[PDB]
C-alpha cells in the first residue's frame, strides 16, 4: 500500500509566509493574526563581527525600518519587540489566512515538516526530525532563514521550528517560535561543534513495523532479547537507549502486527551487528530513524468521511 | 547547504481536491474551473468481476448519482462524460481556487509531487518518479484513488498523474489527466506483472553532482570512461543506457561543478562494480535515482525577489 517519507499538507503554512527586510538583509517571516515572527538577526550586517549586541543593533531600528511584504502587497508595522532570538513585528492587519495554530517546543526525535522559503515565497516541503543533539539535517540556502517547521494534528498547525543558521558540518540550528534555540546553539557565526550524531531507536523500530506492514519481511528472525541486553548493543552503535516508555508507545504497532516489541528489538540487534546483507528495507539500504511511531500509524491509516 | 527529497508546495493543489461518491464508492476528484476529474471506476462495484464494461455501467449513471463535496459544501453536477479512463463531471460552479494549470503527459524518469488524499481531504505530500516501466512507487491506501501528481514551473501547476490502482508487487499505476494510463496497465483487477525495475541513470548522475555540491566527495576517482564503455556497465546493472542527450542535460551541472560528465560516469561505474564501502552519500546508503537534473539545479539555486 506504501510507506513514503511524507510531509504534512503545507497550504496552511504557505498562507502565512512573508518576506521581511531590514536595512539590506532579507529573510522570511511568519504572519499569524497581526504579528509577524522572524529571526532577530534580520537586523545585523551579515558577517562574523562588527556589533553583536542585538539589543543595541535594535535600539537603532524603528518600525519603518522593517519592510514586510508577500505577494505584492505592503504590510504596515506599528510595533516591534525582541523575544529571545525572534522578533515580533506587530502589523496593522490580521492575516486573513491565519490557520488555527499553536506554538510548541518539540522533543528530540520528533519529526516535522519544513516549508523551505526564499524571501517570502514557497520553494518546497520536506520532512525531518529533531536530532538528539538538537540539530536538524535540512535543505536551506542563503535566503531560507525564517522558514518554519510544523506539524498538523487533525485541525491545526503547531509550529515547532524557525530556521536560523547553518553550522560547520552543514547541519542546521534554529528556534521554537518563542525564540529559544534548540540545543546550545546561538545566532552568532562562531565555531560550535555539532554534537554526537546518534540514532533515534524508537523511530527505527517503528519503521521496521512499517516494513512488515508492507511485506519487507526478511529481517524477522527467531530471536528475542531484553531491554537491558538490547541497550548494550544500542550503546555500541550510538543508539538512544530503549526504555519501557518507548516500548509503550510502540504498543499499538505491536498489536497492529502481533510482533512483540522485544522480538522486533532482536531483529534490530541482528541488523546492527550484521548489516543488511546487501538487501534493502522499504527501498532503504540503511536503517531509517525519522519516522515516529505516530508517523507510521498515520500511514496505514484511518481518517475519512466517505 | 542541504539537499533533501523535496516536494512542490501543495497549497495550490489542496484547493482543488474534492471527494466524489457514486453509488457506494468513494474516491477523490480534482476540481478545476467547472470540471471535476476522477477515475472512472468510481462507478463500479469494488471487486474482480460482475460487469467491467465501463460504458454500460455508465449508461446507468445519471448526473445526480455523482455526489461531489469538499469542505462541507455540495457541488451540483450538470453533465458527465468518460474520457479514456477518467470521468469529467461538469458542475455549475467554477472552483474559485483554480490555479493557473496545464495537463501534461510526463516522460519516464521524470519526477513529480503527489498529494495523497483520502475522500477529499489532504493527508500528505511526497516526491516520486515515473519509473522506466511506467509504475510509480508511492504511498496509497484504500481511499486514495484520484489523488494527483503534479509539478509547478514558476507560476503553474502542471498535473501529470492521477492515481488508479495498486498492482501485485504493491507498486502503483495511474493515468495522465486525459485519462490514458501510463504504461500497459488497465483499470481492472487482473494480473499484469509489473515490468523490469530499472534505474534512471541520468538522475543518479545528477544526484552525484548534488553530493559534490555539498561536500560528500569521496566517490570522486581519477578515472574517465566513454559513453559506450559506461553503457556496457549500465546494461549489466539494469541502468538506462546513457546517451549524449543525457550528457547535454547534465551540461549545466558539469559547468556548475567543473566535473566532466564522463568523469562522473567513471565514478558511477566504480560505485556500481564495487558498491559503497559501507560509506554513504548524502545520507543515502544506495544510489538515488528520483532527482532529475532539473531537481538538482533548483536545490542549489537562484529564485528570489529580495
Ligand atoms: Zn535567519
Ligand atoms: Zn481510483
Amino acid at each position: 500500500s506504501g510507506f513514503r517519507k511524507m510531509a504534512f499538507p503545507s497550504g496552511k503554512v504557505e498562507g502565512c509566509m512573508v518576506q521581511v527586510t531590514c536595512g539590506t538583509t532579507t529573510l522570511n517571516g511568519l504572519w499569524l493574526d497581526d504579528v509577524v515572527y522572524c529571526p532577530r538577526h534580520v537586523i545585523c550586517t551579515s558577517e562574523d563581527m562588527l556589533n553583536p549586541n542585538y539589543e543595541d543593533l535594535l535600539i537603532r531600528k524603528s518600525n519603518h525600518n522593517f519592510l514586510v511584504q508577500a505577494g505584492n502587497v505592503q504590510l504596515r508595522v506599528i510595533g516591534h519587540s525582541m523575544q529571545n532570538c525572534v522578533l515580533k513585528l506587530k502589523v496593522d492587519t490580521a492575516n486573513p489566512k491565519t490557520p488555527k495554530y499553536k506554538f510548541v517546543r518539540i522533543q528530540p526525535g520528533q519529526t516535522f515538516s519544513v516549508l523551505a522559503c526564499y524571501n517570502g515565497s514557497p520553494s518546497g516541503v520536506y520532512q525531518c526530525a529533531m536530532r538528539p543533539n538538537f540539530t536538524i539535517k535540512g535543505s536551506f540556502l542563503n535566503g531560507s532563514c525564517g522558514s518554519v517547521g510544523f506539524n498538523i494534528d487533525y485541525d491545526c498547525v503547531s509550529f515547532c521550528y524557525m530556521h536560523h543558521m547553518e553550522l560547520p558540518t552543514g547541519v542546521h540550528a534554529g528556534t521554537d517560535l518563542e525564540g529559544n534555540f534548540y540545543g546550545p546553539f546561538v545566532d552568532r557565526q562562531t565555531a560550535q561543534a555539532a554534537g554526537t550524531d546518534t540514532t533515534i531507536t524508537v523511530n527505527v523500530l517503528a519503521w521496521l513495523y512499517a516494513a512488515v506492514i508492507n511485506g519487507d519481511r526478511w529481517f524477522l528472525n527467531r530471536f528475542t532479547t531484553t531491554l537491558n541486553d538490547f541497550n548494550l548493543v544500542a550503546m555500541k552503535y550510538n543508539y538512544e537507549p530503549l526504555t519501557q516508555d518507548h516500548v509503550d508507545i510502540l504498543g499499538p504497532l505491536s498489536a497492529q502486527t502481533g510482533i512483540a516489541v522485544l522480538d522486533m528489538c532482536a531483529s534490530l540487534k541482528e541488523l546492527l551487528q550484521n548489516g543488511m546483507n546487501g538487501r534493502t528495507i522499504l527501498g532503504s539500504a540503511l536503517l531509517e530513524d525519522e519516522f515516529t511511531p505516530f508517523d507510521v500509524v498515520r500511514q496505514c491509516s484511518g481518517v475519512t468521511f466517505q
